[PDB]
């Protein structure tokens, strides 16, 4: 078994942090959903079946 996260996001220089979908939505993911109209697939790195 493994846990290589589920999503990844940026701040300035490149990829900065990652997330699994557990708990409160990360601030950049939240702002992308609400102020850029995005969905999680823009940040997804593994599987979303």
């Amino acid at each position: 078994a493994a846990r290589p996260a589920k999503y990844s996001y940026v701040d300035e220089n490149g990829e900065t942090k990652t997330w699994t979908g557990q708990g409160r939505t990360p601030a950049v993911i939240k702002k992308a959903m609400e102020e850029q109209g995005k969905q999680l697939e823009d940040f997804l790195i593994k599987e979303l079946e």
